[PDB]
């Protein structure tokens, strides 16, 4: 016989376990009507603008409960290292600064990703993408966020869009008369740690699957600001269907899934292997960015059906800028997920001063006296440059032009600033993944620059070779707390070169008491070699 | 100050360049009505069953023009190798056998993928997925197709579903009153060659991108039945958005895109780099499965916007079972893409006999006298076993049980048969990707079995090592032509062990004049080591 069985069978398909708050007066944009015997809902498209505006505004200032609980868990656990409690407190204190509705929680305000489920009898006019984008356009223009989207004029010529557009508008056709949503402010670092592996039947056994998890979790590293929300998907009907599942699973969108499969190949969570992923994360010693136990907040494992020959595997994380918001529109109005507004209640209840107001050769001498893992406090001037800045500088040296003088005077800060609020010295200004500028380290160091670099995440072995060769260093900043570094450490920000690039321009900043860890010294040591071998 | 710009702006968004055919009397399933001043369309949900039925039935017997043109181009091109013209003729002859509406073009009838775009005012009742699944359920139940889906009862315990369900129903919400579709019969092998790479700005330059394409195209190998439809996507708003684009790009779904970018980051095809991908494919010498020029039919390259920190890259192919069908439902009725029904017009106007009815050691002696690249014709008995059959045998040997004697008598054929037509000796019965059973070659050969293996695609270096140690061989069949091997070569099919596995049971077949190439000999030679180094 025939029996239809949906792949995803969530016992809470409308997310009732989430607390919502209705926008004041939002019932003027909806009207319940009846057509041909069926109840419909007439939605003013201006409601989609309001919803995307409020969603992509508040999500950069508040977090969910399960995200804040994980930070408190890293502080109150006796088994957490001193670095775990240090990073967890720095992020929680950063979460309190962001709650002021002025600074975003992280400088990477991220890509706007909208998963919309429009009912068959939910009528908006059809221009949902135009109206949702306008709400997103207001969120990033009129608030101290950052334009992070890069348009391609051809295959290689790029420019910023100036409005954090386009967005990923994944609008689906679902039954009913409502309009359910899921807004995601996916950061760049956590989006780059969405890995796709094509596997076989040989993987599907407890011995090989655990070894797979042990092997692949190390590839995440600390380049996406742990503690993570590790998501793992085994199987799938296609590569994109697996990567979409692991993306939503990282947002706890599929938590209501069953925990047992049937003869119809339904999706299900496997809590047994969720605990196994957490055991591998804790035993790894990678910890919260700088060694410890709390490498991950929690794990979600989903087992999907597969073809007899195919077995794709998805692995993705949610960074410390865990930014998702559930929402829906019905006859009552616009309801949007309520996020925790008082993060201070989750807060319970050894450093070395380094001044960069010297010749950089004198700063290099001081850093050489301390081993990897030493906590340092930078006080001086930094030169900020990232992906596009490094790419242009290399093209100058390939045309005979010299290495610019700003690359040699001060340490290099891999960072991209958000917009500065009125009356503030600097907007959110946190570090960026260092590993993306690894191919420029040896080249720039052999030309008398980039001796000291300040960023976030583990770097490749070629960088340690270049540092032990040219006598350089790599300082590892706490990745994540961009708001507290703006209101405390950074005192002055000035543009230096390439103002056409927006965030990715060359900046000169003056910092005070900037926390960082010595990750790579001039002797060939890497503080991540023990845990990320 | 605000301007909305969709990412994908195809100049032919309704696919007018495609030839459609109206189902007779299909206008009885639609009724055009007007509500609140806007014209809507009421669609009987039974129309989705009829549409999915005809789509997933006819697509397994006919191909598009550009796929058949690539085969003819591989025969008449002077620069095509003798093996290119041999494989291209074998596939063309297979398309004519499949055109008989009895045998499917390939034994892997694939996963049913449905991309539906339901209009805002297109009313079907909401149960679109239930009715679409029934149409797919009828296509694979009542036609000589194959149940290829594997349900997971838990994390490791698996069983077949018996109906090639579930499907991937990606139903989107689009403006209007129509219902546009794209049906895909995505095979397992080509779905496993959908690769995701997370890259950086360092890749975005002509020197690095060319080296990237050269390096990554070799990793595809021949395990997905070339000539390919190579699709490459640079950038994207997320990993799943990149992998979805490269799949649709492989189906020529985005051919109508512009060829230039703007300050708004719209998607566009880059024909310049499409020719560069074609130049890399032809100059690679990989050719149509066994060395030559036609490694790919054509290339599609799409440049997507990206975040300043993100740069995902998608690479996927469409195998020789290029199976996609466009369709839509409007006030006129049900329209479905017209595929070429007479493929013979595309066909323009010494082998080594090997007898397998001997001791397998005597067959090994004969094959040892010939080098790699020798084309052989198998005449005897083969033992058919695949992913789950190999997996169960290994767990038996891990419990102390011996390697079953049927693994030692005859060569092992990595294949999974489709359903047998009434009065036919065997349904479509082509080879599967060999590289997925590579971990069993050395183990099984040390127990006196699996000395000769017959499948498709290049294998890992551990297989070449195991052959020079245990004196084994690996014959590479022409991957793709499953229909012509059923009506000509295969004479009898009998189940031998593990009938619980359905398709993936252990089969004993008697073939006659089975074409194959000696890929790995007992001396450490690999005919793919030169092109896939
Ligand atoms: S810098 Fe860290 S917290 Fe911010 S978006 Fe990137 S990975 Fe997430
Ligand atoms: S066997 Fe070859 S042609 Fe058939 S589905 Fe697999 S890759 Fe495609």
């Amino acid at each position: 016989d025939f029996h239809f069985s949906a792949i995803f069978q969530p016992t809470d398909p409308h997310h009732h376990q989430t607390e919502f708050a209705k926008v004041e007066g939002s019932e003027k944009y909806v009207e319940e009507v009846e057509v041909f015997g069926r109840q419909a809902l007439k939605v003013n498209p201006e409601a989609l603008t309001i919803l995307a505006h409020r969603a992509f505004s508040d999500v950069h200032h508040f977090f969910r409960k399960d995200h804040l609980e994980g930070w408190r868990r890293a502080i109150e656990d006796p088994e957490a290292s001193d670095n775990d409690r240090y990073v967890a407190t720095t992020l929680l204190k950063n979460a309190c600064i962001a709650a002021g509705r002025v600074l975003p929680s992280c400088q990477d305000t991220g890509t706007a990703i909208v998963l919309g489920k429009r009912g068959e009898l939910c009528w908006t006019g059809g221009e949902d993408e135009k109206y949702l984008s306008k709400g997103i356009w207001n969120a990033y223009r009129y608030h101290n966020l950052r334009y992070s989207q890069t348009a391609a004029l051809d295959m290689f010529k790029e420019c910023n869009t100036g409005d954090n557009l386009p967005a990923q508008l994944d609008l689906l056709a679902v039954p009913g008369s409502d309009y359910e949503f899921l807004f995601i402010a996916k950061g760049g670092g956590s989006a780059n740690k969405a890995y796709l592996y094509q596997e076989t039947k040989a993987l599907l056994n407890p011995k090989s699957l655990r070894a797979f998890i042990e092997e692949k979790l190390k590839t995440l590293g600390t380049a996406a600001c742990p503690p993570y929300h590790i998501a793992l998907v085994i199987g799938g009907t296609s590569a994109e269907m697996t990567m979409k599942t692991v993306k939503l699973a990282s947002c706890r969108y599929y938590d209501s899934l069953p925990t047992t499969g049937d003869k119809y190949g339904r999706a299900f969570r496997d809590p047994e292997w969720e605990k196994i992923v957490m055991e591998v994360a804790q035993k790894s010693g990678i910890g919260a960015q700088f060694g410890g136990k709390y490498f991950a907040h929690q794990a979600r494992v989903i087992r999907l059906p597969r073809a007899g020959a195919s077995c794709p595997v998805g692995l993705a994380v949610s960074c410390s800028a865990d930014r998702q918001i559930l929402a829906h529109i019905n006859k009552s109005g616009i309801y949007i997920e309520q996020l925790e507004q008082n993060p201070a209640q989750y807060l319970p209840d050894t450093s070395v001063k380094v001044d960069l107001k010297r010749p950089i050769d004198k700063v290099r001498q001081q850093l050489s006296q301390y081993p990897v893992g030493t906590r340092v406090m930078l006080n001086g001037t930094l030169i900020v440059a990232r992906d596009i800045a490094h790419a242009k500088i290399k093209e100058m040296m390939d045309n005979g032009e010299p290495l610019p003088e700003y690359m040699k005077t001060s340490p290099i800060y891999y960072a991209g600033p958000a917009k500065t609020p009125e009356g503030y010295a600097s907007g959110s200004f946190g570090p960026t993944t260092a590993g993306r500028m690894d191919s420029y380290v040896d080249l720039f160091q052999s030309h008398g620059g980039s001796y000291i670099t300040l960023a976030k995440g583990n770097r490749s072995k070629q960088v340690t070779d270049a540092c032990k060769k040219h006598g350089g260093f790599y300082l590892g900043s706490i990745g994540g707390p961009a708001a507290i570094l703006a209101k405390d450490s950074i005192k002055q920000v000035t543009c230096l070169a390439f103002p056409e690039l927006g965030m990715e321009a060359v900046w000169k900043i003056e910092v005070e008491d900037f926390p960082a860890f010595i990750v790579v010294d001039d002797k060939g040591n890497d503080m991540y070699s023990k845990t990320l071998a």
